[PDB]
């Protein structure tokens, strides 16, 4: 196709099916109900992805929203996308510490806040004015991860060690990748533009993968997602 | 009104308006709290509908979508529609038999799947591209129908005879009308455009007063909604 | 700015943000896993509506809907601050009388319901159906005020005083102020176009603040909130 980013798109689509696919085939047959929560919701995140990845790549999940006198290709099915994976992945990270159900309802509201901030920054046709929504989205993530972080790691240690184990490799990952998404948003093509949209796009394409492939590849091989029993 | 269709949008609308009020009436003083929920959920559906059949006969529900060279109406208030009316009515099937939570979360998915796909493919400008949103639509569907014959037909027999009776008949209620929807939608005006508008207006109007009105009053007659007590 | 509503937009803005802040405070360090709930829940509603109190201040927030021979003014944002912070609000108070899911169901759907169909109303093109959506969706409303009143009063008197006491008062402060919405509407921009935008705009912020602030204010210094222990 004619945008050079097209490559990148490819690859994710194929990357986020075949990840659909591997989860849907090791689910089979899991009889537990506490191992099927954990499938249901693990598998339904590359299946999303696949299908707005598969969007953009066709043209369907692209705009053009004019800001700094030019007319800048704006893929808004991003935020479609994480607008239903990013909680679905936290619920992953709160069923396992057996979180409470206030703070269930704080990281999903305060995750909607943040993707639902960063498509109106997306999408805002005052150039300086794309920033403030960019700081209001990046304060919501840092509401979660503090909660992540001050919150989840106490209730973990006082559970089952094999789930203490596989929350603090999941919590490092999800930190570390989450936080280099407002820093991609920043320096490519929705906010300053020194780095261009193929390459902000293959960096995407790394992050979704890792974030949601490499996540589930750690989580549904551990131990705890199946209940304790005999 | 000017459209063909018209007469079918106001038979629609009337008699989801005449579901939801018999459905309200019939509700009235039943103070069982698991017959609660099935009324709840069961006077929903229609009510939703109700409003997205009017807004289709005021023609607020209508767009002009470009493809083959020509301005095709959608009606785009079908998916809005089906968007929530659909996972709730899968949600009394999964409550009639007790599904656990991860197999509910994989059927409310995959239906949101189904319909959102469904909507990218009846809004694509590409007319090679809509038939490939159609089959991912169907594949899902077809997922979902898995789950209710080699899933939720096994849990059932396990429990009350009333609901496994009830659930079975439902069920082939269910499987029958549902399956219907991908046939029409491809060979009608969003599709091949073989079935002319008014047509596949008046057969979507059968098939949305079937599975909701005529589901409701199978499932709202029967003993299965209470409790066993004394 | 030049739109002579920008002073309550931005008054609005400042009260809902400020708002936020002294109950995320406030809620600090609440371990009580009730009290978590009410505070995630109440918390969130003005966090909410700073988000779109400042998209409506910004201007991207507005729409032009062109009825009546003019080119007329909406702020579509009013409608997705509302989608999501009214059912939260209802489940402040259903959470206060231990509601059953059936009934906490009702609820939320009616309230989707309400705000969907007012949406609709707002964005009509056609003068006259604007008033027959206002009415759909004013008796939604209704049905709500009744659930309040005859099922909700009766359930709190046989819970904890201080329950019964609370509820009471916070369901009064919802009737009175719930009920001013559809009268706004109608008699302002939205509808017969009597009271200015800049005066509708006053009266909404009032109400906006009253019913998430105030309600909140209330709600939070209760004992109500808290589980009954030694
Ligand atoms: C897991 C095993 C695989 C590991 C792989 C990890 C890759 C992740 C990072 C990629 C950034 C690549 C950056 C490529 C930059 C090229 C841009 C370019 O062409 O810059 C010149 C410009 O035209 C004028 O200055
Ligand atoms: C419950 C009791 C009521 C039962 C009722 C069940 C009806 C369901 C099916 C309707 C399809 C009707 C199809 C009508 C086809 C007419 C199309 C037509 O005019 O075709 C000629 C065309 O103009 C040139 O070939
Ligand atoms: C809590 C303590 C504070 C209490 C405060 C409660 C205020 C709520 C009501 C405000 C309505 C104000 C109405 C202002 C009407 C002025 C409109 C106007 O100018 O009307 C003349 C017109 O130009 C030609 O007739
Ligand atoms: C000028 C001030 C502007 C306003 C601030 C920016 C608003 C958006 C940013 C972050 C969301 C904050 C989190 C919202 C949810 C709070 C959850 C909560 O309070 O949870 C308590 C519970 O006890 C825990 O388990
Ligand atoms: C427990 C449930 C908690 C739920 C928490 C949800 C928080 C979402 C809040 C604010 C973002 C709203 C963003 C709305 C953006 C709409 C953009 C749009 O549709 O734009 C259309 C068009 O391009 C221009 O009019
Ligand atoms: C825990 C994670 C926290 C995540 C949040 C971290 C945000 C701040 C980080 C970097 C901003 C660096 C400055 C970027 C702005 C550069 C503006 C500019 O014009 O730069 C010129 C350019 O370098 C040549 O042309
Ligand atoms: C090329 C491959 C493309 C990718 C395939 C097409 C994607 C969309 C289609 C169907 C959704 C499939 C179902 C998604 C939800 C899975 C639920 C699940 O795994 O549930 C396990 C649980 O144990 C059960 O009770
Ligand atoms: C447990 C919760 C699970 C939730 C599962 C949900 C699955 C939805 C996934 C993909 C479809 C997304 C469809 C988005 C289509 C948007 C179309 C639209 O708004 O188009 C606007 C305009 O016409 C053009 O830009
Ligand atoms: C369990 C339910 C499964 C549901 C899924 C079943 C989908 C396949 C069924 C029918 C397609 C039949 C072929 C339709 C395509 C016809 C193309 C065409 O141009 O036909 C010419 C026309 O007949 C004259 O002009
Ligand atoms: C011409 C007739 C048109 C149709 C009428 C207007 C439709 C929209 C208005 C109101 C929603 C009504 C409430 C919908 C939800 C009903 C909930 C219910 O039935 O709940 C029973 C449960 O037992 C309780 O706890
Ligand atoms: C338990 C869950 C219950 C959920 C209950 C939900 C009830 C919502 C029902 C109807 C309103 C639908 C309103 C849809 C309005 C869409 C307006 C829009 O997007 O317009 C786009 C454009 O301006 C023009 O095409
Ligand atoms: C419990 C809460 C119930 C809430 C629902 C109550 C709705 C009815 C109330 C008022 C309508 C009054 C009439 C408004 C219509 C006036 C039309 C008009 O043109 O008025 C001329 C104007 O007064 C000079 O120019
Ligand atoms: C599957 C992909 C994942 C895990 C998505 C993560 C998304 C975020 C952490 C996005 C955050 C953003 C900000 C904090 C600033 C504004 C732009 C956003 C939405 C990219
Ligand atoms: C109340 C109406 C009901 C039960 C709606 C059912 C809808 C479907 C089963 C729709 C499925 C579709 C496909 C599987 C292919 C693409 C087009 C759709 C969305 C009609
Ligand atoms: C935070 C603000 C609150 C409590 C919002 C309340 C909104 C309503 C009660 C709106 C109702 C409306 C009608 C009943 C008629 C049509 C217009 C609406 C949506 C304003």
């Amino acid at each position: 196709t004619g945008r050079p980013e097209w490559i990148w798109l490819a690859l994710g689509t194929a990357l986020m099916g075949l990840g659909t696919l591997y989860f849907l085939v090791k689910g089979m047959g899991v009889s537990d109900p506490d191992a099927k929560k954990f499938y249901a919701i693990t598998t339904l995140v590359p299946a999303i992805a696949f299908t707005m990845y598969l969007s953009m790549l066709l043209g369907y999940g692209l705009t053009m929203v004019p800001f700094g006198g030019e007319q800048n290709p704006i893929y808004w099915a991003r935020y479609a996308d994480w607008l239903f994976t990013t909680p679905l992945l936290l619920l992953d990270l709160a069923l396992l510490v057996d979180a409470d159900q206030g703070t269930i309802l704080a990281l999903v509201g305060a995750d909607g806040i943040m993707i639902g901030t960063g498509l109106v920054g997306a999408l805002t046709k005052v150039y300086s004015y794309r920033f403030v929504w960019w700081a209001i989205s990046t304060a919501a993530m840092l509401y979660i991860l503090y909660v992540l972080f001050f919150g989840f790691t106490s209730k973990a240690e006082s559970m089952r060690p094999e789930v203490a184990s596989t929350f603090k490799v999941l919590r490092n990952v999800t930190v570390v990748l989450w936080s280099a998404y407002p820093v991609v948003w920043l320096i490519g093509s929705e906010g300053a533009g020194i780095v261009p949209l193929n390459i902000e796009t293959l960096l995407f394409m790394v992050l979704d993968v890792s974030a949601k492939v490499g996540f589930g590849l750690i989580l549904l091989r551990s131990r705890a997602i199946f209940g304790e029993a005999e």
